[PDB]
């Protein structure tokens, strides 16, 4: 059955409900992003209305086959009326297409769902700052002050400079970048750019990247591998055994990979910094794990609480035990008492 942090007391909304059925009372289903645990149960059967963003409107149309009848896409920034209820929908800083819910209940009180979202202090000028929130439901997902992480820049940086020297040293080495969801297409994208090359990859993962309204796509991705010395993979098939066969089948145009799995987090973290990040390496095979996250670290989180400072906070990720849910209970209680609300 739904659990009570993916409803919307006031209204009849979910928010990221859709493998628990009809949901009693619930006439709107809205849905954050388009990652799997969060779309869980749609498909071209589902017939009530879904609220969402432009670009995963166009992955519900064109990957899941959702009938467009039902797809209701909403512009970003924009005050909308949804079964008389104003809303806006706010860039989440996560995946294309993904945001933040602000409902403007009938009563007076105001929520912000934040979906998975990596706070960033340019959310503090947007209409969030326009009114005050009485209630936040906060994606957890680094909610512990171990999870420290560079900045996109930085990660990014270390990576284009990491191929460019690779490539360069020897123009017969392979680039392979690991995938398994839509986010992250900077890693793939910013080392094709630097390398002068296409993005090769399967004929799925290809319609998948062009639902996503990139400027200039045609002109970074491919299917013909042929062309293109930087490849995508699934993420299951980086490691020796996967990049053994692959350099195989390239038919001796390559005598080497550098390749890229661009994890969440790995406690590496606790005591490295990116400077210093080294790969796994057998034979002529190199993996690098880079930590390019794209949720809040522990200090983002807190800064984006204490700003906003609203009057009770719902987690919405790792909820599932009592130590962490009392964790993030005594933090929350900290942030409050150090800001003063
Ligand atoms: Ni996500």
């Amino acid at each position: 059955t739904c659990p009570f942090y993916k409803k919307i007391p006031g209204t009849g909304f979910t928010v990221d409900a859709f493998q628990y059925g009809v949901v009693e009372g619930c006439t709107a289903y809205f849905l954050t992003h388009f990652h799997s645990d969060h779309y869980a149960g749609l498909s071209k059967h589902f017939t009530f209305p879904v609220y969402c963003s432009e670009i995963t409107g166009n992955l519900l149309k064109n990957k899941l086959h959702v009938q467009e009848q039902y797809i209701h896409p909403l512009p970003l920034d924009t005050e909308c009326i949804v079964n008389g209820v104003k809303v806006v929908l706010l860039d989440a800083n996560h995946c294309p297409g993904a945001v933040m819910i602000l409902f403007y209940l009938p009563n007076g009180t105001v929520i912000l769902h934040t979906g998975d979202f990596r706070a960033d202090p340019s959310m503090e000028r947007s209409l969030l700052a326009d009114q005050k929130v009485h209630m936040l439901y906060l994606d957890t997902t680094y909610c512990s002050p171990e999870y420290t992480f560079p900045s996109q820049q930085e990660v990014i940086r270390f990576a284009i400079n990491t191929a460019f020297e690779a490539v360069t040293l020897n123009p017969h080495a392979l680039v392979v970048c690991g995938t398994y969801s839509i986010g992250k297409e900077k890693v793939f994208l910013a080392i094709a750019d630097v390398l002068g090359s296409k993005v090769g990859m399967s004929q799925e993962k290809y319609k998948t990247l062009q639902c996503l309204n990139i400027p200039e796509i045609n002109s970074l991705i491919t299917t013909d591998m042929c062309s293109s010395l930087v490849h995508l993979l699934p993420m299951m098939q980086i490691n020796f055994k996967g990049l053994q066969s692959h350099l195989k089948k390239c038919g001796g145009k390559y005598n080497q990979i550098l390749a890229f799995r661009p994890t969440g987090w790995t406690h590496s973290n606790k005591f490295t910094r990116i400077a210093d990040v080294i790969p796994q390496t057998k034979g002529n095979i190199s993996i690098y794990g880079i930590p390019y996250s794209e949720h809040s670290s522990y200090l983002e989180m807190k800064r984006f609480v204490q700003w906003l400072k609203p009057q009770k906070i719902i987690p919405t990720v790792n909820v599932g035990t009592w130590k962490s849910r009392s964790t993030m209970e005594k933090y929350f209680r900290e942030w409050k008492l150090e800001a003063g609300y």
